[PDB]
């Protein structure tokens, strides 16, 4: 099962999974309330997969990609690895399933702690325009993922502050209305 917790407090080395002592578990009931959503697919089947195909035809995720972020072929790794690390949020959700290999998406909780989100193999998330988010590598520093938009995409981060916008305005509406 997929697993969350809230960081510790260290700054060093952001590809170590920085849980905090003692072990704060997050579930997935938690990070619904903060708007991110989950599913858990078999990555094998993903060209050919009514399962996912059920998902994107919901969710109106009618464009797709695959971007594979590793040291060699990615080109301007070691920029884009940067920013993807800096906290930042989407005027558009963020989705993502995971094909091959691992990372960390790490969401503000509604007092604005930093919850660690490991994703592997199989597992889909979205996360909601507006989310203060990032995301690195873990320590395995490679990750194959399909990138799914509602519509033509636009990849344009808003490093935080970005709160003027109506997306963030509407996302903490809609974080008043959760548990
Ligand atoms: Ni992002």
């Amino acid at each position: 099962m997929v697993q969350a917790w809230y960081m510790d407090e260290s700054t060093a080395d952001p590809r170590k999974p920085h849980r905090a002592q003692p072990d704060r578990p997050v579930s997935l009931e938690q990070l619904r309330t903060l708007g991110v959503l989950y599913w858990k697919l078999d990555a094998d089947k993903y060209e050919n997969d009514p399962e996912l195909e059920k998902i994107r035809k919901m969710r109106n995720y009618s464009w797709m990609d695959i971007i594979t972020i590793c040291k060699d072929t990615l080109p301007n790794y070691e920029e884009k690895i940067k920013m993807f690390f800096e906290e930042h949020l989407h005027l558009d959700e963020e989705i993502r399933y995971i094909l091959e290999g691992s990372g960390y998406f790490d969401v503000r909780d509604k007092e604005d702690k930093w919850i660690r989100i490991s994703m592997e193999k199989g597992d889909m998330i979205t996360l909601p325009a507006g989310i203060y988010h990032r995301f690195t590598l873990d320590e395995k520093n490679y990750v194959k993922a399909m990138r799914l938009f509602v519509g033509e995409p636009v990849w344009t981060p808003y490093n935080r502050p970005a709160d003027h916008f109506d997306a963030r305005v509407q996302y903490m509406s809609f974080l008043e209305g959760t548990a």
